[PDB]
């Protein structure tokens, strides 16, 4: 019971942690003049914030008390020295959002909490699409960057 | 007091000097068949002329006498043998426009000339955006030109 | 700063003093059948009251207490005998308004009151425009009035 | 090529004229002739467009252009009334016309039919311009015979 | 006199010869799967036909008898083994159209035939723009083809 409350609460922190990692990725791309990839990251930073606010709003409706935790400093921007490194961290970040949601669904399932299971369904399916989209961008970036300059030519055109 | 008059007057010459450097860059790019970069430079040549005319118009309103100086021949087109060289001179040129405006703001500040400080504010912020935009283009051009031909393929698509 | 609060209060008084002086000019012009110059003066009497109202609204928001002072009786109308005299008094009035504003900005700058200085900026620039416009009308009035009846032909035309 | 040199000098002459027009705009604004000031500011932008048109044709025709300094205007020092300013501007347009005719004579000697064709609309624009300027100068010279009267007509044009 | 008739007549053959060379270039590009460059050539083939018909129409109006000559087989498509070779032949072809028009203008000039000189003026200026545009495309193609594959990537995007 309490475990469900705790995992709901942790989900909000995970989505806001992901919002800040995406903002860090936007900064790294703008600082290195990848304005197209920076705008994509900034849009995802706002979207993850929206995911967190949806969990807050449902929790309030369901009388699940939310206590906002610290949103950790992103520190993957330590590692990053090329756009591949940034997109690989973003892929790992979406995988962690997916695992957080599955853990939460498992707790709900154990509790027979059908309303929380229902609420999570569109997020499970969102995550499938997000991991697919980021996986695909990572593949494109890794392939284009085999030729000097070429990756730039595709921040400019796409994004 | 007089120093403020002189620096106002010099600002007009700096913006018209920059207008002519951008026209020289347009010529170098058209002569070398970079029609996209040439059209960007020609647009900036007109914009710097507009900055100079705004300083003339304010000076007339504020009874700061303007005496138009010679606009020097651009001679950076000596150096240029690749688009990187052109964009690097343009970056240096915007940095000199920014320094000219800051010197002018310092004189105004010393004189407690609040109207001239206010007038300069949108130009300080314009310059921040211009140095950022030219820095970013220079980075893109330097990276694309690591592969023969590739830079061309992006005059054509962007610009 | 007592100085800064008093000068803010004084600025409201100066804008309302100027409103009344413009209304006095409108009466002189209407009495002497210069209906075009009267309507100009009436529009400016309303604009200077809007300036004073702008200062009262910002003072209220910034917790600057406003004590409304008397708006003195205009005295120049006792001595005006031609349009040139009236326009010369309005130029002087505008020069006063600008001095009052620069005094207030000097007090704000000493107090490092960044918000008050930022509020004043559009008024600094408006005064450059108003002094230029009045000085140019005064110049046209003074030249046209060298031929009998010619200035009348220009209240009728412009205004 | 004296042809090449004259084509470069034409760019410099148009930008020289742009600056002389801007200097006339400033003398008029300083002296509260805002109407005549706006006419000269428009001409200053038009002359810069004539120079840009020359640069563009030279780039297409592979005529190398090397931008020269644009000399500071000096006729403002002597102006004391609008008639002086307008008289300098008529002299400036006569100089622009002469520069175009010198370029056209070299193109004709060279049998450069493309450059002669390119110049034709500029020869006709100069006729129109010298006419308009000579007409305004005549109107200003006549109106300024009565004190104040010229002013009364800046404000109405 | 007769020389003017002959050179008018030869101009029609030159424009129709150029129409067929452009059609040959379209075929070579379609056969080698350069559909963007093929469509440009086909458009120029129709345009040169239009230039020839304009000369026919003026000649009819001016009572210059036209006798249509054989339009020669294009045989530059012998040489061609890369798009650079095609564009270089097209540049040479526009240079020959320009020379044909200048020869014709010289004959008209000698004859003091002011109507034929006037008629040719827009064609002299068309040619300046055409040689500039083809020169520029040739430069782009020669530079892009320094990297395998890259030129293709710009038939697809431009054209
Ligand atoms: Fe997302
Ligand atoms: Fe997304
Ligand atoms: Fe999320
Ligand atoms: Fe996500
Ligand atoms: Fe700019
Ligand atoms: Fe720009
Ligand atoms: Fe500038
Ligand atoms: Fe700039
Ligand atoms: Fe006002
Ligand atoms: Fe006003
Ligand atoms: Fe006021
Ligand atoms: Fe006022
Ligand atoms: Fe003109
Ligand atoms: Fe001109
Ligand atoms: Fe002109
Ligand atoms: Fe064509
Ligand atoms: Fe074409
Ligand atoms: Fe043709
Ligand atoms: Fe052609």
């Amino acid at each position: 019971s309490e475990e469900l409350l705790d995992l709901f609460n942790r989900q909000v922190t995970q989505e806001f942690t992901a919002s800040q990692v995406y903002l860090s990725a936007s900064i790294w791309f703008d600082q290195n003049d990848w304005e197209g990839m920076a705008a994509y990251m900034l849009a995802e930073s706002a979207e993850e914030r929206e995911h967190g606010l949806g969990f807050v709003d449902f929790a309030n409706k369901r009388n699940i008390p939310i206590e906002l935790q610290a949103v950790p400093a992103p520190v993957s921007c330590a590692e990053w020295s090329s756009p591949e490194d940034v997109w690989q961290s973003i892929l790992e970040l979406e995988q962690a959002n997916t695992r957080s949601l599955l853990n939460l669904a498992e707790a709900a399932s154990t509790c027979h909490d059908f309303a929380v299971m229902a609420f999570l369904n569109p997020f499970h399916l969102q995550q499938v699409n997000e991991e697919d989209k980021i996986g695909s961008i990572l593949a494109k970036v890794t392939d284009e960057n085999r030729t000097p300059g070429l990756l730039r030519s595709l921040d400019v055109v796409s994004f």
